[PDB]
């Protein structure tokens, strides 16, 4: 139509045409005979009914084969008019082939978005297609989701109107497997209230930015995507009471740390490393004092260290603009590079056992004083505390020998809890600007928690990023099947609970519960005389045959020598114990921390100081805080689904896609968007807010009640009496009602407030261009004058002129008079509004103040708790494993002497 | 609630320990008859 022409050349990847829909009716089709069925290679294909066959049918395909097939695996077609719709939801009939087929033909045209009743879902172009384009979001402003072509710009706007009207806050919860979009679509919605904050910035680029600074430490090259992300990350987008952008928190959940030290092959070490060693700048490259090639370094260097699509010099170049707008300090950037290159350095270091001591001793002192000289420690004191680490025993210290081995897994640790320490601080600096304090009414959190994946080689974190996003998907279950449903039951409606079975909480309290496998992996890490290989035994006993996600791994390609597999939400994913205790305790040598915090370097100070609470805890707490933050607010998911392994743009697997809508939940969520109810108002603030519609059903002045005044007016619109449903306190509507009141309402307000926005036009064109005639009128004075001033320098009165009025008692009184008025005034005004804000604002304090000291009363409660339960579990687990090797060395010495 | 369900499954767990020392120690008392 006229109207698409706003979305410029977006416009063929978001809506088939006019011309495309009569072209579709020209189309033979028949509703009696045209269906889908089902097949390996595509997932489901357009077919023909040629004969029914009493409980059979046979089907001739588009590509020429023909079938048996059965009427529960037969579908139908969908009439030319709905096929390529924008929302599945209208769809007339309603199964997995439809959403394929939808998606496909959008797809195949490059229309990437649809909806899914109340929400999205993304199948993943490899192009860089022009749907995002700046100048498309405005299309978004105030579109709403009946009315506008399915995007994620559709949702982000979609939140900030129930923002504003429910005042109430809200989330956009962006899910799907690694590859698909997730972090790019986050970099949207960012940049959706970015520009839409940008037409009404330091924060709105700030927001923007804060994802590529944070990816270029976060991320690495993997066999599943070329820039996936390795932490978790919540952002809340904070707005003001007047809607316009107020502030941002990010928080981020655990960095793979592990990644630092060790890459398998085909997959990089964290983009940093590779790409301030590929340099532009050779000041970088020398400062750090490495080597421009990447391969003598021997923990970045393994696995695969060059990618063909990633120009590493321009995305050092973007992270260093990046900390350049974030506002990160030069020295700060220099010293998180410096720290990088150190833990480079740190797996350079060579060590040689002493003949007889079997104690390490620098033989590649250079490697040694290199690190020492960008960590500002000492050479010889940095080698005696790796080598002898200080121990206390008693108040006095014991140094221990360490070592070959265990000395170059202590600078593997050292390098690892410097990288993550350098990470989490400068996330807490991202935290630290970003904050422009505003005061703040209402947030909009967006989430991009985990990309789920597979490796052949999955580690510590890889099973927090697949749990991570576990959670994320689980709290989609929660929302829209539970959340959602039990309100309808509450509010008394005539409706029938149905049950999705769509629920995974089993397999999150499989890993949260303490009984899980990260509760195991934190009550072992413990113990020092814990091994990886007990830490298997117990962990299979507690899990086999006692949870429905774990099972016995097959081990089929091999490696049988300690492996489990977790089944998380989007499919299997193996895991390899080794290491995983020392990663989840992070012991780190107290003499060389200890000279860490002695550092010359202000940051390696400041990232040491203040140095039960294992890795797996404290990012547990953190998730734990995710969901509890995140139940405050109104939802908004996003299913972002990857099309193909191969990154072949435009190409569109039809098994992997059916497989993820499968694994999001996402034809439930159009079935219980088309047969529940996506909508409900408050009866005193529809009321007022559509009494519009008809003013005699709801007079003013007169005493009305909103529930049976509700009933009147509804009954008066004489809608189809079965749309709509009464509660307690809430209005019920389908989503057929729901819209047509919405836009009944839309246009009773166009008539009317059209009028008064007429008005309105009027007043604010006329009150703007009287100002301009003002300042026309300041200009014309300016310019006269201007003209007068000439003409008095020019003349050579000049001198008495100008010299004797500033004497003259014009410049004596009327200047007196002018001060003394504006003392008065501005006394007046700045005694009030000091004394109104100062009154409101102690009481205000003083209130907040107390509630903060009984809540400070609570942790107390709380922390005292906690610490009779880790006194007492600490000394049952000591005594379980003092009594359970008595009881082996018991039942060895019974069988010996039965033997005798 | 975490720390609480981790007391009660470490007693329940030593509650199944101790039953199991105690019939190893009548056991090694028993070949100590025999
Ligand atoms: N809608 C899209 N448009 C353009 N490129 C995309 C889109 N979705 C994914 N990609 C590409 O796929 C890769 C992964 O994107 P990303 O947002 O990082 O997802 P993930 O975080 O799951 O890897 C990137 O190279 C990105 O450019
Ligand atoms: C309970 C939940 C699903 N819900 C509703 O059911 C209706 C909401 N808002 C109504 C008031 C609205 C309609 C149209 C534009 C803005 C707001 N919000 C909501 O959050
Ligand atoms: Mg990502």
């Amino acid at each position: 139509d006229s109207e698409m022409a706003v979305f410029g050349a977006a416009a063929p990847y978001l809506r088939k045409s006019e011309k495309e829909r009569l072209e579709a009716q020209t189309r033979p089709f028949d509703l009696k005979k045209d269906v889908f069925v089902p097949d390996d290679k595509q997932e489901f294909v357009k077919a023909k009914i040629v004969s029914r066959e009493g409980g059979k049918v046979t089907a001739e395909t588009e590509y020429g084969k023909t079938v048996t097939v059965k009427e529960d695996q037969v579908m139908q077609q969908n009439p030319p008019k709905f096929d390529k719709i924008e929302d599945m939801a209208m769809l007339t009939f309603l199964h997995e082939p439809a959403v394929l087929y939808n998606l496909k033909d959008r797809y195949g045209s490059w229309m990437i978005y649809t909806y899914s009743g109340l929400f999205c879902v993304t199948v993943n172009p490899y192009k860089w297609l022009p749907v995002y384009t700046p100048e498309v979001v405005a299309a978004y402003r105030g579109k709403k989701r009946s009315e506008a072509p399915p995007h994620i710009f559709s949702i982000s706007d979609n939140a900030y109107q129930y923002m504003l009207t429910d005042r109430e806050n809200q989330s956009i919860l962006i899910t799907g497997e690694s590859g698909a979009g997730k972090t790019v679509n986050t970099k949207r919605v960012i940049q959706y209230f970015a520009v839409i904050a940008a037409i009404g910035g330091t924060l709105e680029d700030q927001i923007i930015q804060a994802n590529p600074a944070l990816e270029a430490f976060g991320n690495a090259k993997t066999v599943r995507n070329d820039n996936s992300s390795r932490f978790g990350k919540f952002i809340r987008i904070h707005f003001g009471a007047t809607g316009k952008l107020a502030s941002a928190d990010i928080e981020t959940y655990l960095l793979e740390k592990s990644r630092v030290i060790f890459q398998l092959k085909a997959e990089r070490d964290y983009h940093i490393f590779y790409q301030i060693l590929s340099n532009k700048k050779p000041e970088l490259l020398d400062m750090l004092l490495i080597t421009n090639n990447p391969y003598d370094y021997a923990f970045i260097s393994q696995g695969e260290t060059t990618v063909a699509s990633i120009d590493d010099a321009e995305e050092l170049m973007a992270t260093d603009n990046a900390f350049d707008v974030l506002g990160f300090t030069s020295e700060e950037k220099n010293s998180m590079y410096k720290l990088t290159g150190a833990i480079m350095h740190f797996g350079n270091m060579k060590f040689k056992l002493k003949q007889r001591e079997e104690q390490a001793e620098p033989d590649g002192t250079e490697e040694a004083d290199k690190s020492a000289y960008l960590m500002g420690l000492n050479s010889a004191d940095l080698l005696k505390g790796l080598c002898h680490p200080r121990v206390k025993v008693g108040n006095e210290y014991v140094t221990k020998g360490q070592n070959v081995q265990q000395v170059i897994y202590a600078t593997g640790a050292l390098a690892k809890a410097v990288y993550e320490r350098m990470f989490n601080w400068m996330v807490t600096r991202i935290n630290a600007t970003l904050e422009t304090k505003q005061p703040r009414q209402y947030f909009i959190g967006v989430l991009d928690i985990a990309g789920f994946e597979i490796f052949d080689f999955n580690s510590f974190e890889q099973l927090c990023i697949n749990f991570t996003n576990e959670k994320l998907q689980q709290f989609f279950n929660h929302h829209m099947f539970v959340l959602e449903q039990e309100e309808y039951k509450k509010e008394g409606i005539e409706w029938t609970f149905i049950d999705f079975g769509m629920d995974l909480q089993a397999c999150i309290d499989l890993i949260e519960k303490p009984m899980g496998i990260m509760s195991i992996l934190e009550e072992e890490c413990m113990f020092p005389k814990a091994t990886d290989m007990t830490f298997k035994a117990k962990l299979f006993d507690n899990h086999l045959g006692k949870s429905a996600n774990f099972q016995k791994p097959r081990n089929i390609k091999g490696k049988p020598e300690a492996h489990f597999s977790l089944i998380h939400y989007a499919g299997i994913v193996d895991y390899n114990i080794i290491g995983w205790l020392q990663k989840n305790k992070d012991p780190l040598n107290e003499t060389v921390v200890g000279l860490y915090q002695k550092s010359s370097l202000k940051l390696l100070s400041t990232l040491f100081a203040n140095y039960f609470q294992t890795v797996s805890a404290l990012h547990r707490e953190n998730l734990n805080k995710l969901m509890t933050n995140l139940r405050s607010t109104h939802p908004h998911f996003v299913r972002c689904i990857i099309p193909n392994e191969t990154k072949s743009p435009g190409v569109m697997d039809n098994p992997l896609v059916m497989h993820q809508l499968r694994c999001n939940g996402v034809l439930e969520g159009i079935r219980i968007c088309r047969k529940g109810f996506p909508n409900r108002i408050l009866y005193g603030d529809f009321r007022q807010r559509y009494r519009i519609l008809n003013p005699a059903a709801i007079p003013e002045g007169q005493f009305i009640d909103s529930r049976k005044g509700a009933e009147k007016l509804l009954s008066s619109l004489d809608i189809d009496h079965n749309q709509y449903k009464f509660g307690h306190t809430k209005v019920f509507f389908k989503a057929g009602l729901l819209g047509l009141l919405e836009e009944m309402r839309d246009e009773r307000l166009s008539r009317i407030i059209t009028r008064i926005q007429a008005q309105s036009r009027g007043v604010l064109a006329r009150m703007e261009y009287k100002k301009l005639l003002e300042r026309r009128d300041s200009l014309l004075v300016i310019q006269w004058n201007i003209r007068a001033f000439m003409g008095v320098k020019n003349w050579p009165w000049m001198k008495l002129y100008f010299k004797i009025k500033p004497l003259l008692k014009s410049a004596e009184r009327e200047k007196e008079m002018a001060s003394m008025k504006e003392e008065f005034t501005r006394l007046k005004e700045a005694l009030e509004k000091s004394e109104a804000r100062r009154k409101e604002l102690e009481e205000k304090m003083v209130s907040l103040l107390q509630e903060k000291n009984d809540l400070q009363l609570q942790v107390q409660a709380e922390q005292d708790n906690l610490a009779d339960a880790e006194e007492r579990c600490d000394q049952l687990i000591k005594n379980k494993i003092q009594l359970e090797a008595k009881v082996k060395e018991m039942n060895e010495r019974l069988e010996d002497e039965e033997e005798m």
